[PDB]
């Protein structure tokens, strides 16, 4: 398909350079990393402070570069606990200039959370990156709450 070829081209030109997460109330930085957690086909791991589970909302800064132009870059993301999706989020970035580097800010709302001790190692966040309806990649991060 021209569409599958196009998906592979966008993925080939894409890199997530760095990402931060903040308490949306505090503005305090809770986690940061420079590892591209969006790379597909390998299970990524992340160690995050357990106090993040007590935030009402978390603010994400995601810096990415893309050789390919995209009309409607967006994400759909799910939290899975032992295999079961507990919640889903949708975020839209929109147009991406070819060969651009971009910082995307998002406010992620928590929608009752189990304790960190129960969740740790048993949560996966699965993120699907799309351009409009074309699925570009699917990646997964297993979470440890410390
Ligand atoms: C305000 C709710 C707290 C938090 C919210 O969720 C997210 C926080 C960051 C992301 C996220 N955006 C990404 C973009 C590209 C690639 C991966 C991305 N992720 C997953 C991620 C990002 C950074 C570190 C670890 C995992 C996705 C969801 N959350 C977290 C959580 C805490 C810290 C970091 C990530 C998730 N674990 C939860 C378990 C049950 C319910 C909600 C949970």
């Amino acid at each position: 398909s021209a569409k599958d070829e196009r998906a592979r081209e966008i993925l080939r030109g894409f890199k997530l350079n760095w990402m931060n997460l903040r308490d949306a109330e505090t503005g305090k930085i809770l986690w940061q990393g420079t590892e591209d957690l969006s790379v597909p086909g390998v299970e990524h791991e992340a160690r995050v402070p357990k106090k993040i589970l007590k935030c009402k909302a978390v603010s994400r800064e995601l810096n990415f570069s893309s050789t390919e132009q995209m009309e409607k870059f967006r994400l759909e993301q799910k939290v899975y606990f032992k295999g079961q999706c507990l919640e889903e989020w949708f975020f839209e970035f929109g147009f991406v200039i070819p060969n651009s580097t971009n910082t995307w800010q998002s406010l992620i709302e928590a929608a009752q959370m189990m304790p960190a001790s129960v969740l740790t190692g048993n949560v996966i966040i699965e993120t699907k990156f799309f351009d409009d309806d074309l699925l570009v990649s699917t990646s997964r991060v297993r979470l440890f709450y410390v």
